[PDB]
């Protein structure tokens, strides 16, 4: 039928289910390869508003992968 | 209707139903009320383990407040 996860376990910039959740200053959660490839392409700015950025974090996400967790095993199906 | 919502929503501090989590350098989730309080008496160590914290993050909830509306609506009940 139809099977969709929420948005809250798939990364917003890639719009693909990944393992990798991080967290920016801001809070707004993003797959950690892509962040690695803006830090190091030198861009200290927001992609998604075009805001400057004073502070950058590698705070890992916590309440969000036990919260996937937990969904995978409703279902009762491994992450791809 | 489910009178019991998930330990993930509920502030692990005071095990309480509350609306405004913020998260730590070291990856916790806490209520905003409780590290104000912590703030304010000036303490440098993080009260789980009673270790000295270094530094300290504040970043405001996330995907927390979407998983928060989405839950009562399942549930068709009100939050307080």
């Amino acid at each position: 039928g139809a099977m969709i996860i929420p948005d809250e376990f798939r990364c917003p910039i890639d719009l693909e289910l990944m393992q990798d959740p991080v967290i920016v200053s801001s809070g707004q959660t993003y797959e950690r390869s892509c962040i690695q490839k803006w830090l190091d392409s030198g861009h200290k700015t927001c992609p998604k508003t075009q805001q400057p950025l004073s502070h950058t974090s590698l705070t890992p996400n916590f309440v969000l992968k036990s919260l996937i967790s937990q969904w995978c095993e409703a279902n009762g199906i491994e992450l791809p």
